[PDB]
């Protein structure tokens, strides 16, 4: 069901300052999905750094 590759992010979704349990991303950029949350964020990497980020701001693509 469930679909795995590349995530490309349409929305810009930055954690407030003390906010270091969420990633940074930003629109343009990409992000490889490696696992998905049941609560509906979905997990990737990004500059060596691993983290949860919003579903509906970033939209999954095909490589």
């Amino acid at each position: 069901g469930p679909f795995c590759g590349r995530a490309r992010v349409h929305t810009d979704f930055t954690p407030s300052p003390y906010d270091t349990d969420s990633l940074k991303i930003k629109k343009g950029d990409i992000i490889d999905i490696i696992c998905k949350t049941p609560m509906g964020m979905w997990t990737g990497m990004l500059n060596n750094k691993v983290g949860n980020f919003k579903f509906i701001y970033v939209d999954v693509i095909s490589e």
